[PDB]
């Protein structure tokens, strides 16, 4: 078929009105329909697209597929977390960002190494609905708090899927507006279309009870997904985590260059004082973003999630006998995170979850292998933060 | 065998086979650092590197699907990355074209999530059947925020008061451009909080970023200070006041980078066959998502669907600092009736927060220059600097206006 | 003419004279060198009013004006309800005025709402508002949710530790002998669901309970106090560092009160008719819904607010509050409001109008609902002290006549700007 | 007696007789016939307390108990400087017991602070704060910025022409010609840099000015109004849609305030030796820096807090409001404080205390300021009415007092969260 023409024909034929075998060549046609459009069609001759295997990415993670974005991955290791050690990839261009969490790590493996606890599992979607009146609205609210109402919404839910279990719901309303928050555990996936396709079946469900109720979004922002929100801050969202270490202070002086006293100085009047002042909901910290990114870019991540995950307190004490070393604790109450689907499904994507032993299912238990990469995360951005703060002080 | 290769280190490393270096390192012979320098090129520094952390790892055959051969690392060490055990592919696709401003943009999307930008481009499509989109700069200025202390708050605010008279901020705004060409000090402003003093200093910087450049001259500007106030104690350049990389009000209302609006109308026809809806469906949809949503949700500065799923794919493929997505996607979307009969979509973005640049970072690297030359803002410009900055930015609030139309289009739908 | 201090003190310490024997001078002669230091005034002399007046002479010695408490007024005023219950130190008494809005037409009863303000044109404003909503049809109101909360803050030796007691706190049987803990200290005292949250070793735990018609803060934290006792049975490394950790959150703006609630939530609605807005409002549905979204949406998140999402909720919260012995310093939280405006009707010319209130902090009991003239106001709404029959009803009607009122006041002012003047 | 209906109309409208010439029975008469509008007794009735008393007895039965009012007082209050400036439709006013503490050592001047509350132990408490600041050598303070706000959201036609309209406000002589229209209204009127922000099409832009000591707010809108329509010389495609558009922001809570400031921007400090500490607030400086630190910045910050870093600041600018005839509803946004407490001296014993507060919202001229017995109040400060010769240092003055007597109230109750019990 389109194997007996040339590169040159099935151009022609596409721009006169009017299918190809070959991933790699569908992929090289549509980089040459581009560049008669581009001022510059010597643009694209360092954007690599060759020998990337496309099979896993189309229909899948990506369409008008013209290449790839090649992004440097460094490693940031050993990171002592729970009696185990982990090398962490870290895909980035800002310079110095691997280096300094390395030294994070290097503190942290010299002060016996961090422990770190999952507080919280379950990905979120908020619809908004409507009734005629704020008095409908709230009669809604009313039969979702009983334990008769919430028994058979989550019937709905659970259905759809192997791992949707339906777990207390939240609402508010806004006049005749209700926004509901469903939450569930979702296997090793991240969950996003797991639980929208739960959080549709309940809704319908909801009609059934409520036929005047119009559904006006299945995500009315109250989830919240990818935008700043004190509700994930609060109530969490995916993974909420806390991670901690104690550095003794020879290993604040020698490996960090800075002192206790400084370094709790400088975390209270900026990351708290400082955060208070700018106006931070959920941003007290120094750079937790960097390393969430870097982490997520390397391994298969939605790396839009950064606005929510990289949500973290990042506390400082003085700690031991003499009470000269430092107490350090970050918690993360929304880490949005997957070791199955979406870009885990990726082969690069996997060598790195595979680096740290969590890549695809726990066959074992469900959920184990996205909880343990939301703890290698908090505990990074903690190695992060020691690194950074101690630059600063000093 | 062990001692024999040392003695050929001593003259070059070239001379040894990959196992006989390693077996250096793992007997004690050379530390492990001290590969970085004695080892020539890059490609077998990183093999080398990659080598000996296989046999670390728990499944010694991790790394075999992660490329590292064939890239350009001569830029990537000692500016952008440490440590480099390869490269991480992000697939690029393409939307547009984006009608914004009289001309025409192929806007470069690195993501994994699919669908994103074919929905991505079908917005670009109601844009350009809608007579296309226009965008203002309304700011611009990158900004460090130090938090400063002194002995006691009525010497915080003997400074502070200083800073605002006109004759200290001369003194102040000299040592920091003294830096930088671009460095210019705009207006300062300050927040007390008891005797710490948090100064956020605010300017143009090119077409950089310009993280690194506001830091020079701010310690510069901090050293000037300390000269006609000696007491003062230098607690970190950065003291969240900025704010960087994090979620912070201070960014939405002062703005942060490129503060940008973006605006388009679609008419009735255009809303119905391309987006699947009406416009009296997405205008309610928008109000009560986009605006009383986030605001039930306690959001500061996210009343918008999905710009941090854009902002983030540009900045992927264009070479910025996705982690300055956080404040970057900062964006509300207003809907409202536009037209004779009140049935045309007026659409518009407000994005305060853009931080953005076509030179240094990640835009250093070739692969990420060739995505901006698809745009035509790689590299400085000569005539104008600053400009191609600015249009980038103006691209990525067009851009998150056409993500928005689509996905709300959709929601809309149900 | 007074004699020296000595011969003062025994006619003070005879139990057949007091302080009734002795003079104004006399009494200011003792202070005025020690042996009775002033706070133990009020128990020692003879009448209430004697020692304020006495607190009146004594504190017009120190001023740079003696003159600056001449229209201060004292006299006559119910000391005997405010002494050890509601001020110390007392010189007098604050007038405030009070004029009466309505009627709030709502749930199809009528309320005169009373209004204690300063500030000119609020309750002739606020009486316009309830005229539109009166002419149509009037409003409907629903409770959302009710009990009032304390947020103490724990700290464990490691964030390992806090993270174990937030998981037994969730467990059933945890949270079962918690609540037999909290639910012991008081019959209203009824434990609902816990939601915590760590800062690495910090742990903030947010009690939540109802408490009959009372406002219910020091009820909460004598249950929470009691519940934390038993917590500290099952994790004795357990340190309190506050009772209050700023978590409930009182008297501060925080989105938690916002988001999860604190004492009554309320919504309340109306439809206000095409006619009633030209005539009542001069202005008009179009107009109304305009100004609502670009001022109290758009403009309140330009500003960055939380919670904020109204014209001036915190007018008609403070008045209705300072009015009805209320905590006007809870004002704070007790403002949160949005304000929604839509087109409504067969036309989609009328104005439906909701406000939305999820953390109104109230109560016809205890406070300075003990006071007589406070009572009088409460008294005019049909909600003053505790309802026997069915506990909690006056308070949470008190609430919904608050955003009923909200709603009143925002038709008014918003209908003012968006005329122009 | 009683006359008939018409007979009583004609003694109504002769002109030299009038309602003085009938009896409360007939007036009320008159108004249950539908003859007078009851809103119009005000301007018809002779006396204004006789007005209030009429008022009352036709409000009395409507009311599902008549005898409601009778605790609720009205005689011989001043209501010449109420009516038709302060309040509308009257029925008396609700005395609020005000309380002393002090001296509050502020400035090397010694205060006394009048507080209007019904919350047991707050005047106390602040007292005791008081004591500690006196003995630990004196507070001191400094106001950091002055200027009430208010802003404005006018809508332009397209995104495009409200981006023309701010970079015209943003260049010298585009501001300048916004500067003299707004100054020309008010001799105290200084109008500082412009802050903007667009949304689309609409553009909110905050006018920030001094306002002598008046709190500002109806200067401010005057000023603001005459600003906009000499913008609309140069733009007359605007459309200004609301004289606020919730950008000021008044009366709720919003980051703008915290950020930039709202009227007085106040910084006060104190450093409380440790054995004062000991004595006075029953505590150590290392316990209460712990409680500081875990509840008004850790706790406050998860609870998702703009502004509301601190434990009590509300309870006392609402008791010195109230006192001082300042707006109460202003407390939402004049509460935001934050408290740091950081140890000091050679042994880190010493406790070294400040608060913050970036937007306190206050006057000494107009508003409630104008009533005889809240001027007591100003007086006993020594801050009363219009400073000639130094134009708003007394508006200056009470704001730095408010700062202070905020920082003897968190001294106080965090000694005692810190202590237990
Ligand atoms: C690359 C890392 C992340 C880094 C370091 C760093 O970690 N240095 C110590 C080090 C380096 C190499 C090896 C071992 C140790 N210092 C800075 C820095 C700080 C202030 C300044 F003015 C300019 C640069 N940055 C960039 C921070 C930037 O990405 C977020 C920052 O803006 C967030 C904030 O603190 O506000
Ligand atoms: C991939 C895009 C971004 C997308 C679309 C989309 O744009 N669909 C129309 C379309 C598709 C294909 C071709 C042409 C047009 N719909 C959803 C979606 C929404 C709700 C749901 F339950 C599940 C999927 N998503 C994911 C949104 C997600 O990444 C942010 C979203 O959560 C933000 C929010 O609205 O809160
Ligand atoms: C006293 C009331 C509350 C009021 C009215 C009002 O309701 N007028 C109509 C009316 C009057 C009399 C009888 C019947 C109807 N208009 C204003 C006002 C607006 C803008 C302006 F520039 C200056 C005065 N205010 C003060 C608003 C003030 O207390 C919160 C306001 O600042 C909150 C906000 O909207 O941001
Ligand atoms: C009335 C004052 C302000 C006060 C005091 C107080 O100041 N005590 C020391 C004292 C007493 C008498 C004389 C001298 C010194 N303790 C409490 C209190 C604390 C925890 C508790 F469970 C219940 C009561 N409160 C009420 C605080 C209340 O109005 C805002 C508070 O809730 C704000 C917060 O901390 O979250």
């Amino acid at each position: 078929g389109a194997k007996f023409l040339s590169d040159a024909e099935i151009i022609q034929l596409v721009n006169a009105k009017h299918l190809i075998e070959t991933h790699e060549r569908g992929v090289s046609i549509r980089r040459q329909l581009l560049s008669k459009k581009l001022s510059e069609p010597s643009s694209l001759q360092y954007l690599p697209y060759r020998d990337y295997n496309y099979s896993l990415v189309m229909g899948a993670c990506c369409e008008n597929v013209i290449g790839y974005m090649p992004i440097p991955v460094g490693v940031a290791g050993p990171l002592c977390l729970d009696e185990k050690e982990f090398q962490v990839p870290m895909a980035t261009t800002e310079g110095c960002l691997v280096a300094s969490t390395n030294r994070g790590c290097r503190a942290i493996g010299l002060g016996g190494g961090a422990s770190s606890r999952v507080l919280a599992d379950g990905m979120t979607r908020g619809p908004v609905v409507r009734l005629p009146r704020a008095c409908d609205s709230a009669e809604v609210k009313a039969w979702l708090e009983t334990s008769e109402g919430f028994a058979v919404i989550k019937e709905a839910f659970d259905s759809t899927s192997r791992f949707a279990r339906l777990q207390k719901l939240h609402t508010s309303i806004a006049g005749r507006n209700l926004y509901i928050r469903f939450q569930s555990r979702s296997g090793d996936a991240m969950g996003m279309n797991m639980i929208s396709k739960g959080t549709e079946k309940a809704l319908s469900k909801l009609h059934e009870y409520f036929p005047e109720m119009q559904i006006l979004a299945v995500s009315g922002n109250y989830c919240t997904d990818k935008k700043p929100a004190a509700i994930n801050w609060i109530e969490g969202r995916g993974k909420s985590v806390v991670c901690e270490a104690v550095i003794p202070a020879k290993v604040v002086r020698e490996v960090l260059k800075t002192t206790t006293e400084a370094m709790i100085e400088v975390n209270i009047n900026k990351n708290l004082v400082g955060s208070a002042m700018a106006g931070s909901i959920g941003g007290y910290n120094a750079h937790a973003a960097n390393i969430v990114t870097a982490i997520y870019i390397a391994c298969g991540q939605d790396a839009a999630q950064n606005v929510g995950s990289s949500n973290c307190i990042t506390l400082m004490e003085a700690s031991g006998p003499t009470n000269e070393d430092l107490y350090i604790s970050c918690t993360m109450p929304s880490i949005e995170i997957g070791t199955v689907g979406g870009g885990t499904n990726l082969l690069p994507q996997q060598a790195c979850l595979q680096m740290l032993g969590v890549q695809g299912a726990c066959k074992d238990n469900p959920g184990e292998n996205a909880r343990q990469l939301a703890r290698i995360v908090c505990g990074t951005v903690m190695a992060g933060e020691l690194s950074l703060m101690a630059a600063l002080a000093a």
